[PDB]
């Protein structure tokens, strides 16, 4: 697609709260959280360590729903 997802721009350690420096937008498969949502992800925590280049999936963010 042209559908870009949120991809970790650095290793996001477990339980850290997401900041804008941590999140880039890329056309990756499988599709994860839509890149349009990078605004509303700031301050939410991840529930596991996300390595650099990992697509952020809905189940990795605490309190995220669609």
């Amino acid at each position: 697609a042209n559908q870009a997802s949120v991809v970790a721009n650095q290793l996001i350690p477990i339980n850290v709260a997401l900041t804008l420096v941590m999140m880039r937008s890329e056309v990756v498969t499988p599709v994860g959280i839509p890149a349009e949502d990078i605004p509303r992800l700031v301050s939410m925590q991840v529930n596991r360590a996300v390595p650099l280049g990992t697509t952020l999936m809905p189940d990795m963010v605490k309190g995220y729903a669609a």
